[PDB]
């Protein structure tokens, strides 16, 4: 969806003035029929009829004279209304697939002349908008809310069910029994669960101003999400790799890439073919999560420290003292190592 | 519910091209009648008067052909519009129950000729179909959705009941306490909450294309309960079960049987008649859960397990070298058993 | 209230044929003025004009004859359909509250002749049924899933917060440091979210078929709350109290009481006037809690281990031959009582 | 929002009578126009022809009224109906903003007497009140409670994060290892919960009667979250603080200041100016939460536990005797405070 279309999206989505007047027409079953343009001149020859108005744009004068036939012309910035009742005559030999004429034309005219055009029919309730070969529908906010409400509760259950991958998978680690397995299945429904957010996101943008709890539900549920699926690609995949690198195989499991068990552990490097290897498969965390995030060690300083130690259960068994050695680990960061790991070796194992 | 019939509401349900036709229509207050045939000559002594058409199908033609009186005729692959505008004349001596000419037209046509008729009314919002001697009714999105997410929001309270009466479980299954009321009663919530599974189902598949975050929701809520609730059976049958035959209990008790706590304590081969008595009856269990489940040990492995230790609580008490003269058990399998178990019952016993 | 006129409004409720004429006729925006008798005979001096049918009800015919002035005479039973489009002339001296013809005809026909009587007007979606001196108002499913929704949704929020008010208190009951305000505090909350099922009861019952998903949650929310509230009031209760007794005073705060902390405190014996003292009031359980709800013992049997022990305390120091001279304890209770509360205390405190 | 037009805006709020009338007329689709005076000979010159009634108020009465043309006029505390059908002429010279002759009389006519006036259209659904120069639109109780349901599961998904957050933060205060990230992020979290029930009171407001089931929600999801708060920033800040204080800090953040951690911090008296500072700073806790919240230490007194030990940690190394040296320990609140903190490191840690 071109970025070009989505900034058009938005002179109709929900918070603008030309929405709400948008919103008046359909709830009043007229029609609408709506030329964007910025020097009504230029186009005086698709023009015809009408009422030169020339006067400030608001939602209440496009709503009253909407009630009038044929089409009204607004400049781009939606500041100006230009003209009234006017007949809109692009060239009928150029192709569309719209069915009556008021979207016949509609389509029509954006293709002639690469600007935005808005049909509303008088008994549906959908905003088309046409801008050069784009056809893009506009739902009201109610069938949006619905669809994202659902999204939202899907993914409610798909983040506990994550948690509670996670909680386990943290006991495993812990006590260094984790399998490939363990690894996969937690980074798969971690995959799934943002594929869901990133194809909600087109129903969140169409919102607009009546989006904002919606994102606000969105943040909450997934705040952290991407940065805990890095740090378990960076502590679990064959051999090293990169943070950058770890975030580019997120990008591809969440948009390109299928987030199957094999393909993903394949993908962390391993040769496996067969599903049922991965039960098989014994790995040990980097330690890169339990660095990060709980002793609040900065990855570039961790890099020095997984160098050192390789992995959490050796850097479990280091001393203060051992730490100290590192690149950048000195008396605090060492004690919050030391006594992190421990503190949650205690509590959880 | 005929899967034939099932094959016919998939033509009209949410996604496709058809529905999106008649939910035009219904919103218009236009009603329908629709006959679904192969070969329009075979059916001519039914069909009179109206436009011979045979023209490509789509759904902005259906809507416009929809505003004459009278019907219209699609081939059954809804591909082509053969007639429109057309008298249908079906034998008037086929009982029917139906109201109104309409209606009484469709029952009756489909019944003579054994193929699909779809009637619309005027001023209601339903789809009735009609197939041979089949009537289906098919409901709106929004009627449907409601339906369905309060269904789901039931299904969150039996699943977080469930998750509440396995984790005590587990408690007393990791102290070898547990008594044949703990068991029934979580199998008994397990087997509740797969039932409204299978109520909603028929609504889910209704919803066709916007049932897509619908299903998404069951699968994750009940993802692994009927794995959990064949391994609960096999571990705590009054003799040794295969896991098919387990298999089938879940079946039965999801579908034909009620899941009362006697009998299903009946039928896992306990002789009691009385509720009061499952509190005084002392179960142990095989290990089947524990194996597959947490040791990640297959099931056709586990049998020799249980073979040899017969129960969980043995199973318990081996050591590596117990464990591994078990046919299947190498030191990654006996350590899996070993230190799971063990780590099992530190952390919650 | 009444019983009496809560099986006239089942007449009515979602699932009847009769429900399903009237949701049609509002729908068409038809009106109906409907008058259920058993001897039409009897009534034929309010009864003028129309059309003698003595035909067997239907929900169609129902339907189709509001399409006629005037009104409709059904058996009581709603089996047979007796008149339609007739005058009915109630006494007009007969005093009435309400507005336009329709329901004024209606409520004084139910009063003068004691039978129910069913407006719906034209321009609203409400059912009104009459009976004697009463007036019921009956709502559509979706004005009534909505509050039902919300009241779940609101309990679900009670239901948390005392979950881990009684977590919390369990810690404090098996160290021995609870205080009156700890137990108050719970029981209000336990109160309070019962209190909220029983007002939205009617609506559940209003729901008729359309509230069985409902009911399904209100059962898995609040499944034990009541028996575990009485279990309470018996545990810490200023003097010793009988099961039905502490029902009692379940029943006195769910319908007609206020459970303030104060007035809770009160009544269960304890002379508090401020709500600070209830932080300085050092309370033991009983036990009768832990004894029926985790060691399954019996109430009836529990008495004569309070009669003994008098305090959990001292029922956690006993060992299982010191329980086993209470009336009704062999080896079997012993170990249950002594093991589960034991293993309680290590995974707990 | 003047407290002046909330007293007005009550008038019209769900479960007033008025309110009832203004639905039926709403859903009728008759307009309205309602002028409210004390004294109707007062305002005879802006009050032309009709019909003086001078007749009890109630909401059938006004909807029947509402089927003639022009205006009605009704005593400010809504218990008269003085006049209908009259023609509304306030000063033609007065500015406004609104459209159509209805709303623009309205507006005149309030900013004129300084009277309410209410105006409904025929295609609209809303209410507009006017005041004095003052205008609020009043919204249907389905859109509002939309968006109330929104804001409520918005607030849910803050309040699991900001229990996780602070259940860590219980086990950081507990090993004395909190550094100044963990409580600033804590306190942000805290901080927008709260911001979201601010924003969200005028939809509870202005759905009256009907936001019954939205308060109770919203009291269960924040009940302690305040004081919660309040203890933190007591707790945490450079430098000692009163309650009353911190209750400001509180207000701050929740109203007029922006929680983010560089200003949070800031504010409880740290000299930092890069986010990645606070991970470096570390904090130890006075204890006032502790004492209060889990000892039921009343703050007058917790004063002086601090004033004495400074901090959390050193009061969980004083002994029983040590503790009670203090100016309001007793034997009971010494142990209260000793018993509570050790069972938490036990728990806990």
């Amino acid at each position: 969806v071109p970025q070009e279309l989505i900034e058009k999206i938005k002179l109709i989505s929900p918070g603008t003035e030309l929405r709400k007047a948008l919103d008046d027409i359909i709830n009043a079953n007229f029609g609408a029929l709506i030329f964007l343009v910025d020097d009504p001149k230029k186009y005086e020859d698709v023009i015809q009829g009408g009422f030169w108005l020339d006067t400030d744009f608001s939602a209440e004068k496009l709503y009253e004279l909407s009630k009038m036939n044929g089409a009204i012309v607004l400049s781009e910035d939606i500041t100006k209304i230009y003209y009234a009742n006017v007949h809109l005559v692009p060239d009928p030999t150029i192709p569309t697939g719209e069915t009556g004429t008021r979207h016949r034309t509609a389509e029509r005219l954006a293709k002639q002349t690469g600007k935005v055009v808005i049909a509303v029919s008088r008994r549906r309730n959908i905003i088309s908008l046409y801008y050069k070969n784009y056809k893009y529908v506009v739902n009201q906010v109610d069938f949006l809310i619905s669809k994202v409400t659902q999204a939202i509760s899907t993914l409610e259950k798909y983040k506990d069910n994550f948690n509670k991958l996670l909680s386990e998978l943290e006991v495993l680690e812990l006590e260094n029994r984790v399998t490939l397995a363990d690894v996969v299945r937690t980074l798969a429904k971690g995959f799934e669960l943002l594929r869901i957010v990133e194809e909600i996101r087109p129903y969140i943008v169409e919102l607009g101003e009546e989006g904002r709890l919606a994102r606000m539900q969105l943040r909450e549920l997934t705040e952290d999400v991407d940065d805990l699926l890095v740090l378990l690609i960076m502590d679990y995949s064959s051999e090293e790799v990169e943070e950058e690198t770890a975030q580019n195989i997120l990008q591809d499991f969440i948009t390109r890439r299928e987030p199957s068990p094999i393909s993903i552990s394949r993908v962390l490097g391993y040769d496996v073919q067969q599903a049922a290897q991965l039960d098989d498969v014994l790995v040990s965390a980097r330690g890169y999560r339990l660095l990060k995030t709980v002793a609040r060690i900065p990855l570039s300083i961790g890099y020095n420290v997984v160098r050192m130690f390789k992995t959490l259960d050796q850097i479990s068994k280091a001393s203060v003292e051992d730490l100290k050695k590192v690149e950048g680990i000195g008396e605090k960061r060492a004690r919050a190592i030391s006594e992190s790991i421990s503190s949650l070796k205690h509590r959880k194992t």
